[PDB]
């Protein structure tokens, strides 16, 4: 099936330069501190033309469901209403674009074996967050 390497659960293992990106996004001090501490678990399932990503943490539990190439409305974990689309780059890579009125966030997720690397870019600032596959 499609995106089969994404399927299952993933837990954040490492984060590099993430404060630079939320700072740039205008995220509140207090939510930024939570964002620099919590280690979420992310679950992907693929059900038809649709992928679902569930994010679970002590802060918030959050889900989104999408068709590739199809714009949709999203509220981010920090509370911003954004227009997003997720594009399929390959069976092992997808790119999510989130457009708020102040900024645009590009989130690339690429699976390589037991690592999902998530690259987050807002203008000229980039963060990389590595997730390990669970079980
Ligand atoms: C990883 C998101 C869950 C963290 C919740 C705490 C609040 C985070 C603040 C701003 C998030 C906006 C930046 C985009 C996050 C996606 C990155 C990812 O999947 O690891």
């Amino acid at each position: 099936g499609s995106m089969s390497s994404f399927l299952g659960k993933w837990k954040l293992s490492e984060s590099h330069n993430f404060d630079a990106v939320m700072s740039k996004l205008g995220v509140s001090w207090a939510t930024r501190q939570i964002g620099n501490t919590v280690t979420p678990t992310v679950t992907f399932t693929m059900d038809g033309d649709k992928m679902t990503m569930l994010t679970e943490s002590t802060f918030k539990n959050l889900s989104c469901t999408f068709k590739f190439g199809e714009e949709f409305d999203e509220k981010t974990s920090d509370g911003r209403n954004v227009k997003s689309v997720v594009e399929k780059n390959s069976e092992s890579k997808l790119t999510q674009t989130q457009v708020d009125p102040k900024n645009t966030t590009v989130i690339v997720r690429e699976v390589d074996g037991d690592t999902m690397k998530t690259t987050v870019t807002v203008g000229d600032v980039t963060a990389i967050r590595n997730y390990k596959r669970l079980s």
